[PDB]
């Protein structure tokens, strides 16, 4: 059972590179428009408070160099939104796929095409943490790089990389530019809160563990939902709610384990440890599986 | 520090579905030729003991129905090569990327695009397990799923999905169609060999950790190549080969710790255990980077 991203291909024929001074950044190329950081307009000078409106007042067309492999593309215009900066440009990307920016919900997972100088790198699958952090890869070079979701034909762009934390996680906005978590797109030392498991999650990973056969953990038991949420907070896993039992509805119903089962057998997997053993050849429980990616992996939706 | 997929746009392109009967799986698309498994032509009373030079001669053309989408490729021709099936199509692909067939070594990873009728539905990075199996993640219907790495422009296939065996790793040929391993397409439970580690792999996710600040495991210590493959030998893990010292060189090199001292330290983590701690978030030794995937990882190739 794999860590499994979304075909990448509608992605990459939309990533450009954007320079602005001495900075070189990607940028995300829908129709006529290059979406990438702001902060893509800072200088070395300008890191620790930066006044956004007042530096890109001082910016001019120009000053943005937009290329699309070999293609240089003419900036039009600019706007900042919120986070993110849009570059108007003289021409409309004709591999424009079928798109959609939406933010997403703690807990719920996105592929990330990893970029640098405007050409995809690597595709791998990310969770947004309860904490609004993404344990991502990430170097020097990746801002603009997006994470997204394929629904049908629609690409629904979620991501764009701004930056790491202390603790090397990542941090980064929606395609309307508004951070996930507290964070500032300023030079300083920002803390992420107490980053907490996600309950739902490792749910659904063991369901996909029962599903393929690995069955040890499972007991006798059951547990109401209040008294399963007195433990999970003790071991910081996120409270589970009634809409988390409806959403692992057809996986219980899949395997014949209540949802409420599977929690009597969490809470003993969190109390008395696994003693040494794995369950999908893991020796830590898995929390960046979302209940729909489990049931994607176990049937196959294309 | 994340398994990281090649991006899949190249791949996606190439995926065709082939029915032949009563079975529906994937094939590649290259030119004006769609590679499949040559099972595709079996019925489930020829399973057990197939004589495919005979079941090839008894099909024609319109026994193959191949379709790229919502468009059905006509069969002019059908030849077999060794354990794959070349289909002669009457259109070439638009998309045909530069392509090259590889037979890969053990110890190297791949990307594989997993694929049911046709349609890719992700994407993951394997490794070619020392006893030639790969431990992947395919449903009914992923046959003719392919595994590769991209070169430059350059897409090198390596790998073409076949079956799963008992333990559930996954058995498969190169693109020529000859198995990787001992396996052969019949109807038997086969068994792979015992699998061991890949030691040079393991060692490179050491250096891995250490360029991410994670060095807790390092000790004072140095071997000898042939002392460490004595204890490795112990462990299952492969023997490590001069040629492996010289591929893990520049990883030495980046990080100021010498080869035969990376080993002195896996030495003791094979004989004293993690006692509980993690490394690069992982409670077990992971041998599933390649020296060159942690290098493209930790320096953002693309
Ligand atoms: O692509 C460029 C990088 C991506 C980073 C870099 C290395 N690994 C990543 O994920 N973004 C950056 O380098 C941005 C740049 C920008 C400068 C102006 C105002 C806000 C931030 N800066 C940062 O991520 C960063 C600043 C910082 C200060 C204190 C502690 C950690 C920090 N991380
Ligand atoms: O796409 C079709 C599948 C992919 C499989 C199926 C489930 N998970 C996978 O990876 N291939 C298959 O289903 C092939 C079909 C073919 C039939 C004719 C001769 C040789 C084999 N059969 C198999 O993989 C298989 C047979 C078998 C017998 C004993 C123990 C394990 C086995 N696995």
């Amino acid at each position: 059972f794999r860590k499994m991203a979304f075909p990448s291909g509608k992605v990459e024929g939309c990533m450009v590179q954007v320079t602005c001074g001495t900075t070189t950044l990607n940028g995300l190329w829908l129709d006529d428009v290059v979406y990438c950081p702001r902060h893509v307009i800072c200088t070395s000078e300008d890191m620790l408070n930066p006044n956004y409106e007042d530096l890109l007042i001082r910016k001019s067309n120009h000053n943005f160099l937009v290329q699309a492999g070999n293609v240089q593309l003419r900036v039009i215009g600019h706007s900042m939104q919120n986070c993110v900066l849009k570059l108007r440009v003289d021409t409309a990307n004709p591999k424009t796929p079928k798109y959609k920016f939406v933010r997403i919900q703690p807990g719920q997972t996105f592929s990330v095409l990893a970029c640098y100088n405007g050409s995809p790198s690597g595709v791998y699958q990310c969770a947004m943490r309860p904490n609004f952090t993404i344990k991502g890869s990430f170097l020097n070079g990746s801002c603009g790089s997006v994470g997204f979701n394929i629904d049908y034909d629609c690409v629904s762009f979620c991501y764009m990389h701004h930056m790491n934390l202390p603790t090397g996680v990542h941090a980064g906005t929606d395609l309307e530019g508004n951070f996930y978590g507290p964070f500032v797109d300023r030079q300083t030392a920002q803390a992420a809160g107490t980053d907490t498991t996600i309950t739902v999650n490792v749910l659904a990973w063991l369901y996909a563990a029962v599903i393929n056969g690995d069955r040890w953990f499972l007991n006798r038991f059951t547990t109401t939902l209040n008294d399963f949420n007195l433990v999970a907070m003790k071991y910081n896993y996120e409270p589970l709610t009634q809409d988390h039992v409806d959403i692992l509805g057809p996986l219980s119903a899949q395997t014949g384990i209540a949802v409420l089962d599977m929690c009597a057998s969490l809470k003993e997997l969190l109390q008395n440890g696994m003693n040494g053993r794995t369950i999908l050849g893991s020796a830590l429980l898995e929390d960046e599986f979302t209940p729909f990616d489990v049931v994607r992996q176990c049937s196959g939706v294309t």
